[PDB]
């Protein structure tokens, strides 16, 4: 009841990015609908599913779908929506295609029309333009988000929310520093949500189980919250995590507390990450015994 959406990322289909196309069961896998079902049972209602653009539409952004990869991916998506939860389709590509930064709004628009055409009637799907643009020109990033919106709506997918992401890994703490221009995005359906990510280790990389302090999360979302409220925009924390210790748990709690106090603009949050190949990853939300499952799931359920 704190937020409209609260759930988790479901990783695996984006693994082994060095091997394109790669081999299912070896370089990558698709998420496990049984574990997902466990998390739905815990009360989560949104699941973000990363995938690789190059595996979904090989060779050129304007090309055809890879039927095998698309069918494995859409099985998970349609499992999530068939249970009533929102499913975020996430090209997990950092603004790049075969390593080169994306610089064609028309090719990107075509990619998004091809992809969104396959989910056009599913009002539980959420489209994510791209995961964590970075080290690119801001005008190109804004232009690519606009082109993604254009392709999604032109394909007849007009009822779905679209999660836009900014430059600088779409970090919340740096949002007003690099991504103010993102205010100028439009959508014929008026369903734009600004997705930001926030980790609590010193550099915000989310690669350590140690946080800066028990208060760093809230501190790192203040300015983004003010920006959302000032410009009449909506936001979602598409990625966040903390280590299995008291300081990190208090910092996550304080951050989520601040967001819930500002739920007029903050539509929810999604933990990074669940999925079947994480093993003892420091942030694993995957049942039955991921580190974050055991240390954090009960904490997150308090916001459900
Ligand atoms: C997908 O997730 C399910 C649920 O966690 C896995 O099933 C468990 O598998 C273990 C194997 O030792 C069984 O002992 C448990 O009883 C199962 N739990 C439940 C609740 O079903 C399943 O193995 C996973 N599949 C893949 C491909 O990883
Ligand atoms: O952990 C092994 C696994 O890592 C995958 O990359 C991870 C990365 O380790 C993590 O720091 C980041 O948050 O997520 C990415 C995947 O989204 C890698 O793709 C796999 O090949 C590897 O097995
Ligand atoms: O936000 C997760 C993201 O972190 C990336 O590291 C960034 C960091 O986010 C940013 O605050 C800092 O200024 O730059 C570093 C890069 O050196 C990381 O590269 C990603 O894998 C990760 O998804």
């Amino acid at each position: 009841s704190s937020f409209e959406w609260f759930g988790s990322n479901e990783s695996g289909a984006e693994f082994g990015s060095g091997n394109i196309p790669g081999v299912e069961g070896t370089d990558y896998t698709f998420p496990n609908t049984t574990a997902i079902q466990i998390l739905i049972d815990a009360g989560m209602n949104i699941f973000r599913v990363p995938f690789l653009m190059e595996r979904m539409i090989p060779t050129e952004m304007t090309g055809s779908l890879d039927t095998a990869y698309f069918e494995g991916y859409s099985e998970v998506i349609n499992y999530i929506t068939g249970k009533g939860a929102h499913a975020v389709v996430d090209p997990h590509n950092f603004g790049r295609y075969y390593g080169t930064p994306i610089s064609s709004t028309s090719d990107f628009q075509t990619f998004w029309s091809t992809l969104a055409s396959q989910f056009k009637s599913n009002d539980l799907v959420i489209f994510d333009t791209n995961n964590e643009y970075h080290d690119m020109d801001e005008s190109v990033v804004v232009a690519l988000n606009q082109a993604a919106i254009d392709g999604i709506r032109d394909a007849g997918a007009t009822t779905q929310y679209i999660f836009v992401e900014g430059n600088a890994y779409s970090g919340a703490w740096t949002w007003t520093t690099y991504n103010t221009a993102m205010v100028n995005l439009t959508d014929p359906s008026d369903l734009i949500v600004y997705e930001m990510h926030q980790y609590l280790d010193s550099d915000g990389s989310g690669t350590s189980d140690q946080c800066v302090s028990s208060t760093v999360g809230q501190e790192r979302v203040v300015d983004a919250t003010t920006w959302l409220q000032s410009n009449g925009k909506l936001g979602i924390l598409g990625e966040f995590a903390g280590g299995a210790n008291s300081v990190c748990e208090e910092a996550v709690e304080g951050m989520l507390d601040y967001l819930a106090e500002n739920s007029d603009v903050w539509l929810g949050a999604s933990w990074w990450s669940a999925g079947p190949w994480w093993q003892d990853y420091i942030y694993s939300m995957e049942p039955p015994n991921g580190i974050a499952y055991e240390s954090y799931l009960s904490i997150l359920e308090t916001y459900f």
